């Protein structure tokens, strides 16, 4: 598409996020999400127009049509630079995001997990905020989910968190992730095995204390077994995870 210089148009769209006309509101929210899907430059224009605090208030809305679009906007902003991610944090998104991990609406749940995952793909500061906001217990609980679509998104977000510093990995371990991940390594669903290996791999690349807890949990047995799985992608992923574990 096309270069557009957003004038005063962008702060004006932001104002309509507090309009009592939901059709104006939705229109603005749609345009913002489309903007936010561009690069870091487009994202920055949305931040600089003051969109973050208006978006965050919409995360309390009982209107799922508004909420889904606001989440999508925030997830996209969080796909930017670490400071763009921090902006989202600084605007108070995380408490609402964590409380949305309890939604019975799977579409909302997934969007919230996705957004969280994006924020957690940031630097150690951004990951720490996710941890401090109490995301881990819900995340570990979702590893027991029978909804494979939700499971994959929870595994990805955990994986991102476990891409942080050793104490951040330890945080994941202290929340109980290892037993759930080890159980997942016996799934007869190879898609799940791959997703679990990615996450477990990340954990296994922490320091000695994290590497040891990985062994205490029973992962080596499973990893060694999976070295010879029929599926050559799984073989490669179990090999990568085992190699990471042993550095
Ligand atoms: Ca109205
Ligand atoms: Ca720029
Ligand atoms: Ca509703
Ligand atoms: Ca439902
Ligand atoms: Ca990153
Ligand atoms: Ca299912
Ligand atoms: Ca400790
Ligand atoms: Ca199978």
């Amino acid at each position: 598409h096309h270069h557009h210089h957003h004038g005063s148009e962008l702060p004006q769209m932001v104002q309509q996020l507090n309009s009592p006309d939901q059709q104006e509101l939705q229109s603005a929210l749609r345009k913002l999400s489309q903007i936010a899907s561009g690069g870091d430059e487009q994202i920055q224009a949305v931040i600089d127009a003051g969109a973050l605090p208006a978006l965050v208030q919409l995360l309390s809305s009982p209107n799922e049509q508004i909420l889904q679009e606001a989440l999508w906007t925030l997830g996209n902003i969080a796909s930017g630079g670490d400071e763009q991610i921090q902006a989202v944090i600084d605007a108070g998104a995380l408490p609402a995001l964590v409380q949305l991990l309890s939604s019975p609406n799977e579409q909302i749940l997934q969007e919230a997990l996705w957004t969280l995952g994006n924020i957690a793909s940031g630097g150690d500061e951004q990951i720490q905020a996710v941890i401090d906001a109490g995301a881990l217990p819900a995340l570990v609980q979702l590893l027991s989910s029978p909804n494979e679509q939700i499971l994959q998104e929870a595994l990805w977000t955990l994986g991102n968190i476990a891409s942080g510093g050793d104490e951040q990995i330890q945080a994941v371990i202290d929340a109980g992730a290892l037993p759930a991940l080890v159980q997942l390594l016996s799934s007869p669903n190879e898609q799940i095995l791959q997703e679990a290996l990615w996450t477990l791999g990340n954990i296994a690349s922490g320091g000695n204390e994290q590497k040891q807890a990985v062994k205490e949990a029973g992962a080596l047995e499973k990893l060694e077994q999976l070295q010879s799985h029929e599926n050559e992608k799984i073989q490669k992923e179990a090999q990568e995870a085992l190699e990471k574990l042993q550095s």
